[PDB]
C-alpha cells in the first residue's frame, strides 16, 4: 500500500526547449541496480526543466534485435534487427531526436552505428513543453557505464505515469530494471511504464495507478469501466537483453511471449491508447543445448523456457518502476 | 495518333548518356560549416494541390539531401514497408513526410522538421507528426555527411506550394540504381508527377535508390546497370542467370498523395497496390537488399460515389480504380527520377 504519487492536473502552454539553456543532468534515481553483464552499458540523463529524460542501452559490439510493437500509439525510430544502442525517451515523438544524439555520440566515440529509439508521451505529467533533444541523447550515451541502472525517476522515467481512466487518479511511475543470472545465462529487463492501465503485483494488488484521493485506495480499472458502461450504455516501452543465442524466428517469438506476459503486471495492456514497444536483444554468446531435457522435464531447456524466465525478470522491473 | 490499347500507345525522354556513380572513409558533418542549399534540380514540376507543399534542400559537401512534403492540416497515412534494409514515426496521421539520404543517420532530418513545426505551434493532439524514411547514399560519394536537423528544418522552410525539383535535388542528390556490380551503378535522382482527373488529385513523389534498374513502359532499361564495356544497359536478370550458370554448375522511398477519402482499410490496400505496381518500373524490386517504403496519404477532401458504376463498367469507380490510376502517376515519377 504505497503512498500516492498523484501527477495532478497539467498546465499546457508551458515553456519549451527554446526558452531555456538546457543543461543535461546525469540521472541517479532513487537507487542504483548493480549487475554483471559484460558488453552492456546503460546511461540515463534528464533535463530538470522538464522534468523529462532519456535512457540508453549501449552494446558496443552490436546485437541482434527483434521489435514487438503493439497497439495504436507507437512512436518508433530505426527498428533495426541489429543495434548498437536502444534509446528510450519522454517528449512523445519529439523525444525520438534523442536517438540522433546517441547516433552522434557513437560516431564521436569512434560500419553503420545503428540506434533504435522509442518514446512515451509525458507532457500531461508536467507543466512544460521541454523534450529530450539531440544534446540529451548524446549526454545519456556519454554517461553510460557498465553494470549500473538508476531506478525510479531517472532518464526516460522522469515523468512516466500510470492509470488513465481519469487523470485525477493518475500517478507518477518511473523506470525500472531487474537482472538475473542462471549458470552462464544472463537476462536484463528495462522498462518505462507510461500505461493507460495500472501496475499490479503477483498477488493481484494494484500498486501504482488509479489512486482515488477521496478514498485513499487504488482500483483496478475494470471496476471503473464496468460501472461506466452500466451507467452510460444506455504506452510502455521496454527492452529485454540476454546472452543466449536465438535464431531470428526464435528471437521474434521470444519478444512476443515476453511482451504478452506484461499484461500480468500492467492492466489493461496493449490497448488502443497504448503504443507498447518491446526490444528483445541478444548478445549471442551462449548456446542452448541441442535437446531440451533436464531432470525437471523433457521440454525444459529451450527458448520458451527462456521466455518464461525473462517474463519474470520483466515483471520485477515493472514493479521497480512502480515502487 | 494511334489506337490506344497498351500503355505505350499514348512520353518522358530519358537521357541515354551514362551517369556512373564511380567507386566510393571520408569526413562527416562537423568537419564542415554546413549551409543548406535550396535544391532546384534540373527542372521544376508545377502542380495544383492546395494543402500540399514540397521543400528540398541539400548539402553540397555530401552531396546529400532531404525532401519534405508538408500537409499542415494533417493527413491520414498508410505505410507499406516492404524489404530488408530505417523509418521514423510511420504514423497513421502526419503533418509531414521527410525523405532523406544519409542512411539511418538521415532520420535526424525529420527531427528538424518536427522541431520547426512544434515551434510554429508555439503539446496537448496538437502534437506535430512527421514520418521519415531514408536511403543509403554513401557509396555514391566520398564523404560521410548526412542530412541533419538543420537540413530538415531548411527543407521545410524552402517548401513552396505546387512545385517539385526533379532530378538531383533533396533526397535524390546521390540516389543510384543497378547494383549487381557497383561498376555499373548509375546516379538516379528524385522524381514527381501529378494528375488531376475531374476533381480527383494524385501526386507521386519517389526517391529510387534500388538494387534493381529503372525500366520504361516499353520494357527498355533506362537507368542502372550500364556496362561501360558495351555502352548499354541490360536487365539484371541476364547478369544473374549467367552468374548462376557459372558459379552453381551441375531501397526506394516514395509517397502517393491524393484528395480522395478512403477508410483505413481502403488506404492500406491502396498503398500495397501502388507499391507493388512499382515492380513494373523498378526491376527487381522488393528485394532482401532493399528496404522499400511507400507512404500513402489522403487529404480526405472528396468522396467516391456510393456505387462504382460508369459507362466504362460496373466496377469502374472505386479505390481499386484509383489505385490503378495512381500507379501510372507513380511510374511517371520513377521515370522523371531516372531521366
Ligand atoms: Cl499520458
Ligand atoms: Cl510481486
Ligand atoms: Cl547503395
Ligand atoms: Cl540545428
Ligand atoms: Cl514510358
Amino acid at each position: 500500500d504505497p503512498a500516492p504519487r498523484l501527477a495532478g492536473p497539467p498546465v499546457f502552454g508551458g515553456p519549451g526547449n527554446d526558452a531555456f539553456d538546457l543543461a543535461p543532468v546525469r540521472s541517479t534515481g532513487r537507487e542504483m541496480l548493480r549487475f554483471d553483464f559484460p558488453g552492456v552499458s546503460i546511461g540515463a540523463a534528464h533535463y530538470e526543466e522538464g522534468p523529462t529524460g532519456a535512457t540508453v542501452i549501449h552494446i558496443p559490439a552490436g546485437a541482434r534485435t527483434a521489435v514487438d510493437a503493439r497497439g495504436g500509439a507507437v512512436g518508433l525510430s530505426g527498428g533495426y534487427d541489429f543495434n548498437h544502442a536502444i534509446c528510450l525517451a519522454g517528449g512523445a515523438g519529439y523525444g525520438l531526436e534523442a536517438g540522433a544524439g546517441v547516433s552522434d555520440a557513437l560516431l564521436e566515440r569512434l560500419e553503420l552505428q545503428l540506434v533504435s529509439s522509442a518514446v512515451i508521451y509525458d507532457f500531461s505529467a508536467r507543466s512544460t513543453a521541454v523534450y529530450p533533444d539531440k544534446a540529451l541523447g548524446r549526454a545519456a550515451l556519454e554517461f553510460a557505464v557498465p553494470g549500473e541502472f538508476p531506478q525510479g525517476r531517472a532518464g526516460a522515467g522522469m515523468s512516466a505515469s500510470a492509470g488513465k481512466v481519469d487523470w485525477d487518479r493518475t500517478e507518477i511511475t518511473g523506470q525500472g530494471a531487474a537482472f538475473r543470472r542462471l549458470g552462464d545465462v544472463r537476462i536484463l529487463a528495462v522498462v518505462v511504464p507510461n500505461p493507460v492501465g495500472v501496475i499490479v503485483d503477483r498477488a493481484g494488488t494494484v500498486v501504482r495507478g488509479n489512486y482515488d484521493a477521496q478514498t485513499g485506495v487504488r482500483r483496478h480499472p475494470v471496476f471503473d469501466y464496468q460501472e461506466a458502461f452500466a451507467e452510460q450504455v444506455p504506452t510502455t516501452i521496454s527492452a529485454i537483453v540476454t546472452n543466449v543465442r536465438m535464431s531470428p524466428v526464435e528471437l521474434n517469438q521470444f519478444a512476443k511471449q515476453v511482451h504478452s506476459s506484461m499484461h500480468r503486471g500492467i492492466q489493461p495492456f496493449h490497448t488502443d491508447m497504448d503504443g507498447d514497444t518491446l526490444f528483445a536483444v541478444t548478445t549471442d554468446e551462449i548456446d542452448l543445448p541441442t535437446t531440451p531435457g533436464s531432470s525437471r522435464g523433457r521440454l525444459s531447456v529451450n527458448a520458451t523456457a527462456l521466455g518464461a524466465i525473462a517474463s519474470e525478470v520483466m515483471w520485477d522491473a515493472v514493479l521497480e518502476a512502480g515502487k
